[PDB]
């Protein structure tokens, strides 16, 4: 059973916010791809902190931490987010997007091992630079919105060769909003390529006896507007869902 590409209101949300980029959604039960701009969905950009999804799978499978409650030791250096300035476990590091925790954990993993996971995960261009503790923020590794979704579908279906415990823990820590209507798993990331700020929100939402995988990626050239867009990316995603009838 093959997919279908759905048949303008989504592009309007971008236009009214003076942004480019796109929203891409995959309706799992019906096998429908929904694009605000199908050609943008094929363009690879750095994943930034959206990489904390695969990196969390890798940390558990490779035994960097035993589970999501095991704290990693903070080096005592004050950093600019106060929630970062303490020992953190995987659940907290994910929630707070604590780069130091993932950089420290990546030191326990060889570059060739990461390349093995990037192959298993079909993770974009699968490039690891010499910066083997930060290749997801240095523009070496790049991934498209379509590829984010395909990776997330495989995670949901548990198609990768990972243990049951790894999947169970990561699916739980990924939940960042739950109501009686829906369970949302979504992760932000952002960075800059050239003059373009790149703002991601990727994940999947369980709703309506279905699953909707999503990859929102905002392109913003305006310095003055970037902080608002960081605050707006999740609400933009929710607006797209409401426009499509996915949630009320």
């Amino acid at each position: 059973s093959n997919a279908m590409v759905s048949n303008v209101n989504l592009q309007k949300i971008f236009d009214e916010n003076k942004i480019t980029g796109s929203v891409t959604i995959y309706d799992y039960k019906n096998k429908i791809w929904i694009y605000s701009n199908e050609e943008d969905s094929k363009i690879r950009r750095l994943p930034a902190s959206t990489f904390k999804i695969p990196n969390s799978l890798i940390f558990l499978e490779e035994e960097v931490v035993k589970d999501e409650n095991e704290a990693m030791e903070w080096d005592g250096i004050k950093r600019y987010i106060e929630n970062w300035n303490k020992d953190l476990n995987l659940r907290e590091a994910y929630e707070y997007s604590a780069l130091w925790f993932y950089m420290k954990g990546a030191g326990k993993i060889k570059s060739e091992k990461y390349k093995e996971y990037l192959k298993e995960f079909n993770y974009g261009n699968q490039i690891v630079s010499e910066k083997k503790n930060s290749f997801w923020i240095d523009r070496s590794l790049k991934i498209s919105p379509e590829e984010q979704i395909d990776f997330l579908i495989n995670l949901y279906e548990e198609k990768f060769m990972l243990s049951e415990k790894t999947y169970k823990i990561v699916k739980d820590i990924m939940i960042n909003e739950k109501t009686p209507e829906y369970t949302l798993r979504g992760k932000t990331g952002w960075g800059r390529e050239g003059a373009e700020n790149i703002i991601w929100y990727v994940g999947y939402i369980e709703a309506k006896e279905n699953v909707y995988f999503f990859a929102v990626r905002i392109i913003n050239a305006s310095e003055e507007r970037n902080s608002y867009l960081l605050d707006f990316r999740k609400q933009l995603t929710m607006m797209a869902f409401r426009e499509l009838g996915i949630i009320n």
